[PDB]
């Protein structure tokens, strides 16, 4: 499914705005913005911590002239289970809170009249949705009848609601359903190879440069476009060409356009190559999180975040720990930021080797089935973005378990089959010698928190422990390694010398000592600090109103270590043969 | 041993000030203030976290006229093992970091000349000092040779150094060594009964009121002083009489004076009676802790703290979790603040029922021997302060263990034998039905943290859980109950609605809901919030630069809940028949 875009042949109507909202088995509505998480909008603590079904409702008018058009209703994201009703008719259901879903609804609309859309969203986690969790009953001596808790083991808050825009769009009855683009370098040219999915068959395809000059054209539902003297897309030079696809049939006419970038990505030895040059990742793990709206899409915050990425000198980030909005990937295309996009397989770990995760009752064949469908949906959505340069299949799963090996072999095999054009990783906090899964990926991503979660407060252990660990990863697997997470919680304004945990000084010193180690290791091709910004988590005595490891505050202002990273990364080239 | 006080017959020389300081097996000195903890004075992180022996050194001059006087060298406190050298001569050794020690040193001084005092202090904890801990060797795959950690399980930082003043004082060769005072009410009079310890035998004892009027006198080494129409000491009316003791012998003359207060304390049924009226404790658990100086005595901070106690309307505190400086008790006498003074038996708990504490290898007969000596030293020091109204033998020990019963039976039995004039408690976090120790004390003190350490964030459980729990304490033991701790960490300036853990709002709402429960229970005779002020702890992912449960910041300014308590406690009488 293609991102909804207006053209000569397609209308788009955005239903974002103020909706009516209620919780299960309640008749009274309140007002609720869309897109947004509902948790922080009100002062009702029982809604903040609500677990169950909520219902959104809105009126909309369909123009009579949309008859004899396809009418699609698209929901960008709703966490985690959703059902969509048009005038009381169920038009689609969806499982998974971080990818879009849509249905054709012309059969159910009142033309030239009022219509009602209702969207049910259920935030109840189970062990066969990603990320997983479990609702548990607690009726003991200290809890009243009916006390229940939603348990989950990922470290970000279970925000719920409609997190990305709801839109209605039209197409002709015979229309461009999808297309695939692959770019190759050939002699002094680039090739853009394409295939179009449609019931139609007569297509003209045109490629235009930045100045609207036509640089290539082809008649054909599949084909190759040759670009002589191409300008390649890469961090530091985000050149985009505009691909125009025109269906020209007897009764149907359809146009779809997308900006694409010409680049190659390849792993060879201990090098991560973009356009055949050795890349060095400088960046962050991020989160879709901001004040008040929770996980809701906000283009103000998105553009602010990319300007901060360019300001600090980052060239990349990982979409920890789930696919982000398409909007963020289009921006990464424009700004020239390399993206590792990650499936929502986070929380597959009970920090305890006595509780097994990959076992009947928890992560099983049903979870695997969902994970495989997720990879198919994710690659289908994002396969044409130049900014996505790697897929991450999971974050900190219990990869030391025997059952994790067969599980992830299947996930990894399916991902590569779906997209052979990008490398694959998995983000590990398991010990190097214990993971049964990292031997199957292209690039190793390791999260390490020496002197924070272990030997807390003792910065002196970092060089000893980190160098020994990373050398063992390389000795066992002989793959490029990204230090995919490291950092320390810092309360803005907490200062100390000597540095103490939770101060800005400790965060900067820890990060500084980690990267001094990486500079001595020629097989380390990247550093991603956790996290870009402070974000909300569930409440616990270990979380000082959320996770405070941001390099920026939640309102997008820098802590001390942001300036250290700006100075370091201004000296580090994007392409660096270590 | 009596607090050093100048008189017509006694000189006092305070050696506090700037000393030279070094660590073990090092020849170079730095400067170090005394009294103070050494940990936060410098920018040397290796001294902040030092474990082992440190050495203080200072020159002093003895006047030739001190010949034929006793010369005593007193150390107010040094944590935790100490040795005192005068001109290289060992004059005393001491075990325990929170009580004073002294020696007579006239045999070792150079009269009319320079002298050198050196004090060794060792902060290495063991299982037979209080509070206990253990130095552990960690030489594994991730730690270099010689890595060691001091483990301990009490929740305050192991500050070390000379924490209370070092002084030298003179007495005549035959002198007042000690005295005991007990006050009784009789008809319309009060009696002050006394006994004096001395090699002398001829004494005149005089009692003076606030205006220096003599109200009673007696000739005798022991005797009774009758005060007609006494003004009693109590919170809200801290009347002090001055007791003057004069030794009058042939060759020796000695005078010692102390302010005393006339009051009785008695537990009867579910009432805590002071001067036969039902008291209600309003107050705090405190700590000896302040910026930069750690646990060092500071009279500025002490007077500030008492003015804040009076401002907020408190009438009491507990010396969590160790005896405080004598200076603080003299101030509590002046201000009329009731003190529960506690022995340093904190940390006798490995939050884990698989690791036993009262067992060979940990808390054993050697620990018990030290605990019993501590109770003797503590009562000998503080027996004459009107402000001390109860002894606490421990805080949050593993009282569910079989071995804890015999241990504490002996501690409690010895405490009562040493001082039958004050009730005894033990501060519990064990479950009511599991403690094997609370049945042996006079008043129950229970620490409860519902919605903070358990059901974190859910304020709705408080009333259900706390009322059920406290009713079970009373049903099992039929004693008065003090809620001796409850509270929540709050970062100053962290605000939210709805309230979230670590915000000022959550701290206030939790405390408000707890005390609403207490008001409905006629057997609850007290509320002590944890803590008076933010204080330092060892580093851990659960401590945001120390413990943030203070009602005041570490620099002694109020958080939101301080104003809630001021308003509540301004409405609650000190004496309240519930
Ligand atoms: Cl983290
Ligand atoms: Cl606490």
């Amino acid at each position: 499914m293609l991102y909804p875009k207006e053209s000569e042949t397609r209308e788009v109507k955005d239903l974002s705005g103020v909706w009516e909202f209620r919780t299960e088995s309640d008749k009274n509505y309140i007002l609720m913005p869309v897109p947004a998480s509902f948790n922080d909008i009100t002062q009702d603590i029982n809604l903040r911590d609500y677990v169950g079904r909520v219902y959104y409702k809105k009126s909309f008018f369909i123009p009579v002239y949309w008859k004899e058009r396809n009418i699609f209703l698209r929901v960008g994201a709703a966490a985690h289970f959703s059902e969509v009703y048009v005038n009381g008719n169920l038009v689609t259901k969806h499982k998974g809170g971080f990818l879009p879903f849509e249905a054709e609804i012309s059969k159910f609309v009142n033309y030239g009249q009022e219509n009602i859309i209702e969207i049910m969203v259920d935030n109840t986690l189970t062990w066969d949705v990603l990320p997983p969790g479990e609702l548990k009953v607690i009726e003991d001596e200290m809890h009243p009848k009916g006390y229940k808790v939603l348990n989950y083991y990922f470290d970000f808050f279970n925000y719920s609601g409609i997190h990305r825009p709801v839109v209605i769009y039209t197409t002709p009855k015979v229309y461009i359903k999808d297309f695939s683009v692959i770019t190759e370098l050939s002699n002094n040219s680039a090739l853009v190879k394409y295939s179009i999915e449609s019931e139609g068959n007569n297509f003209q395809v045109i490629l235009r440069d930045k100045d609207k000059n036509i640089v290539a054209e082809n008649f054909g539902k599949s084909g190759v476009l040759e670009v002589k003297n191409p300008k390649l897309w890469e961090p530091g030079n985000p050149y985009l060409y505009n691909l125009e696809i025109k269906l020209l049939e007897k009764d149907n006419f359809d146009i779809y356009r997308m900006d694409i970038g010409i680049r190659t990505v390849r792993v060879e030895g201990k090098q991560f190559l973009i356009n055949e040059k050795p890349f060095y990742f400088k960046g962050f793990g991020k989160h879709e999180d901001s004040d008040i709206r929770g996980k809701g899409l906000d283009q103000v915050i998105n553009i602010k975040d990319f300007n901060l990425l360019k300001w600090i000198g980052a060239n990349s980030f990982r979409t920890s720990h789930y696919p982000y909005s398409e909007e963020i990937l289009f921006l990464a295309d424009q700004y020239g930021i390399a993206v590792i996009e990650e499936a929502p397989a986070v929380g597959l770990n009970l920090w305890n080797r006595n509780e097994k995760v990959f076992t009947e009752g928890r992560v099983d064949g049903k979870t695997l089935e969902h994970h495989l469908e997720i990879m198919r949906e994710l690659i289908a959505r994002d396969k044409n973005h130049p900014s996505v340069i790697m897929w991450s299949v999971a974050n900190e799963a219990a990869t030391y378990e025997d059952g994790a090996e067969e599980y992830f072999r299947r996930v990894i095999e399916e991902t590569r089959r779906l997209d052979p054009t990008r490398p694959i990783t998995i983000v590990e906090n398991t010990k190097a010698s214990e993971t049964k899964v990292s031997k199957y990926v292209d690039v190793i991503c390791v999260n390490r928190y020496y002197s924070w979660y272990t030997d807390s407060g003792d910065l002196s252990v970092i060089e000893y422990q980190l160098e020994r660990d990373l050398r063992e990863w390389y000795e066992l697997y002989r793959k490029p390694i990204i230090l995919s997470e490291f950092g320390a919680d810092a309360i803005s304004g907490f200062h100390s010398d000597p540095p103490l945990m939770f101060t800005e000084e400790y965060q900067q010193e820890m990060i500084k000592r980690f990267v001094g180690v990486l500079d001595r290791l020629d097989f380390v091709v990247g550093e991603h600090i956790w996290n870009f910004a402070d974000f909300m988590t569930k409440q616990s005595i270990t979380r000082v109103v959320g996770n405070k490891k941001g390099v920026f505050t939640r309102n997008r202002q820098p802590k001390m270590v942001a300036h250290f990273l700006k100075e370091r990364w201004s000296k580090l080239p994007d392409f660096w043969e270590k």
